[PDB]
RNA sequence: GUUCGCGAAGUAACCCUUCGUGGACAUUUGGUCAAUUUGAAACAAUACAGAGAUGAUCAGCAGUUCCCCUGCAUAAGGAUGAACCGUUUUACAAAGAGAUUU
């Protein structure tokens, strides 16, 4: 059972290192993104601008 | 300033001496640039993380780029120097069938 549970893992894989590292790199991009607009937002009400 | 010529004063008169006066000689430097904050050097420092093809550890050599750095360099080195990894819709037609409408 382990077996195939560890064999089902490396048969997904498709990508190398960098591929793996640029996706999460998106993905943390986005939110401090969404953070930068949060702040932004907050202070545009308080007009602050 | 010098020198050539002329007026004059001084001297008995020259030499010489002074005041005046004409000519000759010599003839336009330098700045793309002002002297600390506001016309632009960078490293470093604090933190986190710890290198592609892999199950794992690694040698690499390239290509593309409106990224270059070190080097005398057309050599070599810089993690295979780095970035590369995402997002993806129409030259759109033909034949036929069953349902919709006057
Ligand atoms: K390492
Ligand atoms: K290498
Ligand atoms: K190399």
């Amino acid at each position: 059972k382990e077996m195939l549970a560890e064999a089902r893992a490396r048969l997904l894989n498709t990508q190398g290192k960098k591929a793996t590292r640029k996706i999460r790199e998106r993905m943390l991009e986005e939110s401090k993104r969404i953070a930068e607009l949060q702040k932004r937002r907050e202070l545009k009400q308080a007009g602050i601008n």
